[PDB]
């Protein structure tokens, strides 16, 4: 009765903040990441069920990160905040473990909406 953990992987400033306050009042313990190693660490320390992976991180493709998440837990969810760009491992990444695929500019309403349908909160 306390698996409301989340990992917001975003290096660009603006998403880790907006997505934060949003999941902060709605009732969600989201974290911050971007280097990739920080996301996997918080994932092995708390083991959240929602992970926001962004392909914008200008340092290393997050394609490997998703792999580690599939090697540590198969019931892990991850969304792609970059649908407006390319689509190589995104298609297969879907059936793999990519719940939805958000892009930019996105709407904080569509992000919290998909997060609510996926992870159900306590009764009301």
């Amino acid at each position: 009765m306390m698996n409301e953990k989340i990992l917001i992987v975003d290096d660009q400033y603006g998403i880790r903040i907006l997505l934060n306050e949003v999941f902060n009042k709605e009732g969600y313990q989201t974290f911050q990441a971007a280097n990739g190693l920080q996301a996997l660490d918080i994932v092995t320390k708390e083991r959240p069920d929602l992970v926001l992976l962004d392909m914008k991180i200008p340092g290393m493709d997050g394609i490997e990160i998703l792999k580690r998440m599939k090697v540590i837990d198969e019931n892990i969810r991850v969304i792609i905040m970059t649908a407006y760009g390319e689509l190589d491992m995104i298609q297969e990444s879907k059936e793999l473990g990519a719940l939805t695929h958000f892009a930019k500019p996105f709407d904080i309403d569509e992000i919290r909406d998909a997060v609510k349908k996926y992870l159900p909160l306590k009764s009301n």
